[PDB]
């Protein structure tokens, strides 16, 4: 057997590591398969992509098209259906068809040997006629073949019967193909539309309690539902809900001794009431949980629970399971650490003596979890635990649960954080908040939406409680607009943490990305109603934002997306397209200063003529303007961070 | 299972075609292995190559080390020994001794749990005594331990202890490695230094006869072989020897029609007299090639035959395989083209009825000429016949005769090209002739020295009979010299046609690469020994090319390349290394102006500090200069095209 067939197809994309993981989708989501075609010889090639669904059912006729004159690099767009292993295929074939008529074109007009080419015709589309199911369709090529062998008729009019646009549309729907052969399968996991598209929000549900009862529970917390519904996010994101250790608590600001009434830290999980399957008892019971996830779907909303694989030294598992940690020659165990960041409220998880029981402890755990009607976690620091011990937990759970969506907030090298997307997590978290100017950006997301798109799906958290990055402490809230403009526009997945609306930005001090006073530390009330009342929340920019997306099917896909270029270091222009839906963004990105540009669309990427003029409605105000390939855009930061466009038809 | 070990080893390299085909090597030749590792947490790594032979012995201890902070990818350099399929496998590792200095560094000074940090040490330093073989290594690892326990000694004493340059030296021998994980084999094909590294000498031997028989035949085609030897070259190309069909014999200047005496293009293959496995009668007969191939074995020269699978319509297979051909309505057969070139005199072949018959029968002629010492074959158009056919041909006659070089003539698109060499062909012709500014040769061979020669090793010839590039023919003898000094030191593999030595750059017209009165159509008598004494041929030149090549075994490689910067266009730079020997050059590709320039030599890429200044010799004149970060060079057309450097050592 040889390698290569009889026509070469090679180098099928997408792939992740060689075929040994899947290339990922969701329902409805189109993505591009491409493949390196061509054959010996001048004659034409062709080539198709057959995707094959659960039950082995092909797809519809899907035809290749060369991408670049001169490259003999192949593509198509499919679109994922129902969620499952999907597998696709690349067939490339001989064209003779497309050889023929190519010849005849020219040897017809020429008067060389035509008896001859259009007998060469006749046999082409006779065997073409054979190989078509349909009735109607086959009397429409024997009706050409005999007109190409009428002696009676001129060489030109026997050839044009052959040509003619109803005999074109036979051939692209049920084209002769010579020398079929076939790339080996490649497979496609299709998970649920979640996985790619949501609007997520963050808060601590001990904030939000009352005058008698500070610390809040979960049925106080849950009058903060409606108004995160109504902003219109999908997601409520809750950092851990269990009990909190007492030895070595942190106190406020991040300070080594916990007072008095000193909450700690929620990511210190475990005391004597319990680990990571319990229930912090200032927060209520296992039922008002229930009571909180029932809620919450009724809004529209999923919970998301934080999963940290990592114990206070008050866990239960300190003294029932001693070989879960590393201990040092005098019996202790080291806190972890992140340097210069110290974690002394906690202990990591060690993984060599006892990895099967971690797994089956670790399953046990969300699946219980998962019996609450929690679907999603956020997987706290998984670049601290071994790639090969998530990569075990996440397909245990999707292999009885395909529905459960698992975040990674690897926070970490690009190595890692590609190879944590690749062994299963669903959606990962970025560099998003490290990328705020226009060449920053630009990068980014053409990294994010090209290649990486096959295995990861990026979450853009404009911030959370661990950043708040120098942009925003500079910017005030005009940073916070623009942040949410882009990270809602740019991704079909991105999140705030509680607080982002009312512009909270003040550091811990110059230099850090902390904030001041921070929530990890202490209960922090917020007076919600008064910020509304005086209009000191960016609240209905957000809710706006988040129905543009329900609105506008381009805004919940990742891989259609292209940047347009402008005169203006500040301003940043780009398109995202889905059928016949196109938005089109304009931001400035200076927070202190007005910025005019002229903004320049490549119109051809849009679908239309470079001459062309079509209108736009700015979905942030109602107004329309009129775009063609060079327009005119001032844009005043407090008034205007951006314009958010759906081009009319 | 899972997909990912224990400590992550990711995507080895080279690879090609996913692991389905093997990477090259030659005997002698080092390239470097690479792969993307790290682990979970802070702690520190280490990873290995492990290179298996042919009966699977294993090679020494070859440590990678990171190959730029950051990245966590990691390289080592490997060399290749025998002949035959070997295999390698990266081994990655947990570097526990490098994380404990890295802690202790720190942790000891600062007066932080220093007893214990020092006992964690000794308790290191036996686990890595106990894996040590050697008896005198074992003991000074012990020694380190017992002073690192000592209690009555200061605690910056007893660390400094374990930290001696004779301890470090037996760690990097024997290193203690936790978690132990392996990539997955990938394969090596290693074959024989001729198939890298090489100078041929295209010729035709009809056209070296004498005034009595002016059609040369082997015994007087021999008389050449001693010359050609002298310009030292090791492969002679020979056109096909074949008899030559009459049927639509071309004539002279590729005109249609070949008039009483005219010899015809000796690719028009075969007549009455014989077909691929017999010699044309003008030729002379098997045993006169025998001798041909017996004289060129003593002055060091192997042959290489032209394999051109097409037939004159005279050829026997016209009417004995009938169903080897493609016949049109009328039976007739059409002409091969390759528009808008046409070659009326012969016939393609077609390969979808037979490909049993034709593979065997392809592998039986060459086997014939396989028998009578031909070990190379330079295979004509070979992307006119399919990739797959060649694949099996290869396989077939490697299987039993792996010495056998193929050259694949592959005058074609990119990907085409690559392809052939991933099937099977030990070398390819390039796209060499038609990269003559600095940009196009800096470019081109950066990608053939990089990730290219893992699967594709080039012969670089200046000229062929049908390619002579326009540089040629407006530079004249200066131009001749540029492009020998450029083919001959940036590939292992060069070559020249016949007449490139006596500067011959006539164009059949203007626009044209083809030569003036073609020696593809006639005979064409050169007065060698009259050139010789007129001083008008480059023969001296080359000669002294090909032993600085000899000389030098940086030049026998083509990985090892880098570019250094000059202030001007026209003059260009480069290094060459292998062990000690270092070879930089610096070319003035303008052949009418004398060109002045600084060349600014990377000096950490020859192995050397910004400040030094180095001795080198020109190999081309013998003169000796002394050369540093910044050096002026003067070079003239016609005097000097270059400076040809070895560093003296
Ligand atoms: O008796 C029979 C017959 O015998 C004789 O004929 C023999 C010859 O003696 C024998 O040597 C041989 O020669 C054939 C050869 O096998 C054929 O393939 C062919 O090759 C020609 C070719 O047809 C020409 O067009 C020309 O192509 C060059 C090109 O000029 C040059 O620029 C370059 O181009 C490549 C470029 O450098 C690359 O970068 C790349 O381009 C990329 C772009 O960069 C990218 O941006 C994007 O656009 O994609 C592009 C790729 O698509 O690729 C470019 C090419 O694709 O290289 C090409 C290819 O080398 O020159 C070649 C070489 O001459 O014809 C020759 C000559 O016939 O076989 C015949 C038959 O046996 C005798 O001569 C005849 O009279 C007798 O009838
Ligand atoms: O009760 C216990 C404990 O609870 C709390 O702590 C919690 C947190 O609440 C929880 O969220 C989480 O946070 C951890 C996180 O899991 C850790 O990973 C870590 O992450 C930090 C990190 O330590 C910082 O260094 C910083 O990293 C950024 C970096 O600043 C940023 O610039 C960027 O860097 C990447 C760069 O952008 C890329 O281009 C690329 O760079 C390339 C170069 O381009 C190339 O040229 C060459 O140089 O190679 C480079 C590659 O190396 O990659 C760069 C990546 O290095 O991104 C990094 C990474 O995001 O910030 C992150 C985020 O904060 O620490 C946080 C915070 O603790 O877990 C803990 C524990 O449960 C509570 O706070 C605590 O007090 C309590 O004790
Ligand atoms: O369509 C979105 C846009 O709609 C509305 O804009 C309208 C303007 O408010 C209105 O005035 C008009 O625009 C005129 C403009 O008034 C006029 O002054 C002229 O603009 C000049 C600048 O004055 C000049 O400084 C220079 O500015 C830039 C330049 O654009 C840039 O390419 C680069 O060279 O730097 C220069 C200096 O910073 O040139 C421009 C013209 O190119 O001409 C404008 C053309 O119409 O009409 C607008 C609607 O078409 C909204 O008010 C606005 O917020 C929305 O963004
Ligand atoms: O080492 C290899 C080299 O050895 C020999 O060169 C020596 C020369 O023979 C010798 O004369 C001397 O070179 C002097 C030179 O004589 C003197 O004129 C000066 O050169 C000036 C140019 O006159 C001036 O036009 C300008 O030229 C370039 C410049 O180099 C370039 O960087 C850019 O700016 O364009 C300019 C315009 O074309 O500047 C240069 C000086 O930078 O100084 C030279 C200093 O050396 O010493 C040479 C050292 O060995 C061989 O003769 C020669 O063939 C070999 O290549």
């Amino acid at each position: 057997p040889t390698v290569v067939g009889r026509i070469p197809v090679l180098d099928v994309r997408p792939v992740v590591q060689r075929g040994r993981r899947p290339a990922k989708a969701v329902t409805g989501e189109s993505f591009e398969v491409s493949a390196t075609v061509f054959r010996e010889g001048h004659d034409a090639v062709g080539a198709n992509v057959v995707l094959r669904d659960p039950r082995g059912r092909p797809g519809p006729w899907t035809p290749m098209r060369e991408l670049a004159p001169g490259t003999d690099r192949w593509g198509a767009t499919v679109t994922a259906g129902e969620t499952g292993t999907w597998s696709y295929t690349v067939e490339a074939w001989g064209d003779p068809v497309t050889t023929w008529r190519h010849h005849a074109r020219i040897k017809i007009p020429a008067g060389l040997d035509t008896d001859l080419v259009l007998e060469e015709g006749a046999r082409l589309y006779e065997r073409a006629a054979a190989d078509v199911p349909g009735r109607e369709d086959r009397r429409e090529l024997l009706a050409a073949v005999d007109a190409l062998r009428d002696e009676s008729r001129p060489a030109a009019s026997r050839l044009a019967a052959a040509l003619t646009p109803q005999v074109d549309a036979v051939l692209a729907r049920h084209p002769l193909r010579d020398l079929v052969t076939s790339s080996d399968p490649l497979p496609l996991l299709v998970e649920r539309e979640r996985a790619l598209y949501g609007a997520w929000y963050e808060f601590f549900p001990r904030s939000e309690g009352t005058p008698h009862t500070p610390h809040g529970t979960f049925r106080t917390a849950a009058r903060r539902l409606p108004a995160i519904a109504a902003m219109g996010f999908d997601v409520v994101y809750l950092p851990p809900i269990h009990p909190i250790g007492t030895t070595h608590r942190k106190g406020r600001n991040n300070t080594l001794s916990a007072t008095g009434d000193d909450v700690g830290v929620p990511w210190a999980i475990g005391s004597p009431e319990g680990g990571h399957d319990s229930i912090h008892p200032a927060l209520g019971t296992l039922d008002d949980f229930d009571h909180f996830v029932t809620e919450a779907g009724k809004l529209g909303l999923e919970i998301a629970l934080d999963f940290a694989l990592q114990c206070s030294p008050d866990h239960p598992w300190v003294h029932k399971h001693p070989e879960w940690f590393h201990h040092r020659p005098d019996g202790t165990i080291a806190h972890a650490e992140n340097p210069p960041k110290k974690y002394q409220d906690i202990y990591p998880i060690a993984f060599d003596a006892d990895p099967d029981g971690l797994a089956t402890e670790t399953v046990r755990i969300l699946r219980h979890w998962m019996d609450h009607g929690v679907r999603i976690f956020r997987v706290d620091n998984p670049h601290t635990k071994p790639v090969a011990f998530w990569e075990r937990v996440i397909a245990d759970i999707n292999g009885t649960d395909p529905d459960v969506i698992f975040l990674a907030a690897a926070f970490t090298r690009p190595a890692m954080m590609a190879t944590l997307a690749q062994i299963g997590f669903q959606q990962s978290y970025t560099y998003f908040t490290w990328r705020n100017t226009k060449q920053e950006l630009t990068e980014y997301l053409t990294e994010l939406s090209g290649e990486a798109a096959s295995y990861m799906r990026p979450n853009f958290f404009a911030n959370t409680p661990d950043i708040l990055h120098a942009y925003l402490q500079h910017g005030g809230r005009p940073a916070f607009e623009v942040r949410a403009v882009l990270a809602a526009t740019l991704s079909p997945t991105w999140g705030i943490y509680s607080g982002y609306e009312l512009c909270e930005n003040t550091p811990l001090r110059e230099g850090s990305e902390e904030y001041l006073d921070s929530e990890k530390y202490q209960l922090k009330p917020r007076d919600w109603t008064r910020a509304a009342r005086e209009g000191t929340t960016i609240a209905p920019l957000v809710t706006r934002l988040n129905t543009i997306r329900r609105e506008n099917p381009a805004l919940r896909q990742l891989r259609d997306l292209h940047f347009h270029p402008t005169d203006k270091e500040e301003v940043i222009a780009y398109s995202k397209r889905q059928g016949s839906n196109t938005v089109l963004v304009v931001v400035n990105l200076d927070p202190r200063h007005t910025q005019e540009a002229t903004v320049s669309l490549d119109m051809p990427q849009l679908g239309l003529d470079w001459h062309e003029s079509v209108p736009v409605r700015d979905e942030l105000t109602g107004e329309t303007y009129h775009w063609g390939r060079a327009n005119y855009v001032r844009l005043e930061p407090g008034r205007t961070p951006a314009h958010v466009c759906t081009v009319l038809r």
